[PDB]
């Protein structure tokens, strides 16, 4: 029943911040997971912007770290009928970095897009690297990888896994780190 209960009315009521941490780890990331039943675009419209609003809002690391993970796996599951509008999300992203959300799980996930180089890196490349690179950059926690990120995209070669399946094991390997974390 797509048009009777869409996926809106089961995200409805937890999207208010009360326990919301737990309801993004353990009742959406298992739901994309397992269906990535083809969904329909206005359901996945509304599930991207339900989950984006939490990185944007119109704070804690843990609910940071778990909704970079949301849409981590959401970007890379629907990457066939998502594509449709790469810029518009290329530029809530930019924002991303520009106030600073999250502390350390950010340079995670940029790096992660650099490795995995799925279509958004296309429209980052350029600027995460003359405006990212030659921007100050604060001597602490933060930098100690950055190195690594930096000679990531210069000219190693990328052994990109054959396909999705060999990357949700990690995926799922991290999520339970995740949950023993809570």
């Amino acid at each position: 029943l797509k048009e009777d209960f869409p996926l809106s009315h089961v995200i409805s009521p937890f999207t208010n911040q009360e326990r919301r941490e737990g309801m993004l780890l353990n009742l959406l990331i298992p739901f994309v997971l397992t269906v990535g039943p083809w969904l329909e675009q206005p359901e996945v419209q509304l599930l991207l912007q339900t989950v984006i609003n939490v990185l944007l809002p119109p704070l804690a690391e843990s609910t940071s770290q778990a909704a970079y993970l949301a849409l981590k796996v959401i970007l890379v599951c629907f990457e066939r009928q998502l594509g449709s509008q790469w810029y518009w999300l290329s530029l809530q992203v930019k924002e991303m970095a520009l106030r600073k959300v999250g502390g350390l799980a950010l340079w995670d996930f940029l790096d992660f897009i650099v490795r995995t180089r799925i279509p958004i890196f296309v429209l980052l490349r350029p600027f995460i690297q003359c405006k990212l690179l030659a921007q100050p950059a604060e001597n602490h926690e933060e930098l100690s990888a950055r190195q690594h990120i930096a000679d990531q995209l210069e000219r190693r070669f990328i052994p990109r896994p054959l396909c999705k399946s060999s990357l949700i094991a990690e995926f799922n390997s991290e999520l339970k780190i995740l949950k023993e974390a809570v």
